[PDB]
């Protein structure tokens, strides 16, 4: 945690949520966890909640040493879009969108985030 | 089929399925329909099943003559998953990775798949 790997490789997955993910359009109700009031059954339905904002609270505290965690917590945004909206919603559709510019974000700097892995396993 | 714009868009879509989709690591029990025999209540659960062998069978009959019937079929194994698994399920979270190495792949081949695309709409 205070090793500058992990402050770095939770960095960048800060700013995969920030520039990327947050960036897609009309994926606001994504971004924090869902407002009861709004949608009054869904804690009733959805058993493992999941949104932007707990997954940037996640990395703050540091939480994901690699990228499959952070990844499982993603696309569980959308897994659980399909339960509760539906697999043709709009809202699936965008958030499949959320989870598509993460993947591949990730692929992208694939060599970095290895390098990154490694040397927080070695500390 | 005659039509080259059509078999050279059907066969990027099945290099898709067995070059990307199928490697998924452990995505073996999504290679083909669910055997009831060891799932029997499969097919009293899920109404529309779907896998990538059905996929592959469409692809070479030619059925997709755009991205979007082939996406359809593709995020429907999710779908079921979804239903019949759970959001969490590791077998979900497989189908997951299945349908975003998907995604990636339909944008790294993007050029090549909407030049095809408009060719089998003018004909």
């Amino acid at each position: 945690s205070m090793d500058d790997d992990q402050v770095a490789f939770s960095f960048i997955l800060d700013n995969i949520v920030t520039q990327k993910m947050m960036a897609v359009p009309d994926s606001w109700p994504f971004h924090h966890p869902v407002n009861k009031k709004f949608v009054p059954d869904y804690y009733k339905v959805i058993v493992n909640p999941m949104d932007l904002e707990t997954i940037r609270k996640n990395i703050s505290k540091h939480k994901y040493q690699s990228r499959e965690s952070f990844l499982d917590d993603v696309n569980l945004i959308l897994a659980n879009s399909v339960k509760y909206n539906g697999p043709e919603s709009q809202y699936t559709k965008t958030a499949q969108e959320i989870v598509n510019v993460c993947y591949q974000t990730l692929t992208e700097y694939d060599e970095h985030l290895t390098q990154l892995e490694k040397d927080i396993c070695t500390a």
